[PDB]
DNA sequence: AGCGTGGGCGT
DNA sequence: TACGCCCACGC
């Protein structure tokens, strides 16, 4: 069930967890509490800040098992590994 | 390709 | 509640 409803008028979104509603509300408030120290851009989410920072540093923690090519994000690696199929 | 950013959730 | 994985949609 999703007992936690968004109280903003135009919005009919609901959530299973209260913290997910609190995160969602930032969309409506525009709150972007996490600032990149390098370029000063602000982000809604701390995890998205971390991956953004890799655009500046070149850090690529995730290597393809088949070919060893490195990526900044796990989902980016995932999208890549499939190219090695038939 | 590079990468923003919500969806759902384990801890 | 925060932190931060995965997952997913969308340029
Ligand atoms: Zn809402
Ligand atoms: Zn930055
Ligand atoms: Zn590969």
């Amino acid at each position: 069930e999703r007992p936690y409803a968004c109280p903003v008028e135009s919005c009919d979104r609901r959530f299973s967890r209260s913290d997910e509603l609190t995160r969602h509300i930032r969309i409506h408030t525009g709150q972007k509490p996490f600032q990149c120290r390098i370029c000063m851009r602000n982000f809604s989410r701390s995890d998205h800040l971390t991956t953004h920072i890799r655009t500046h540093t070149g850090e690529k923690p995730f290597a393809c098992d088949i070919c060893g090519r490195k990526f900044a994000r796990s989902d980016e690696r995932k999208r890549h590994t499939k190219i090695h199929l038939r």
